[PDB]
């Protein structure tokens, strides 16, 4: 579930 996390951190 990094996909939702990465978008923010990205």
């Amino acid at each position: 579930s990094r996909s939702e996390l990465i978008v923010h951190q990205r």
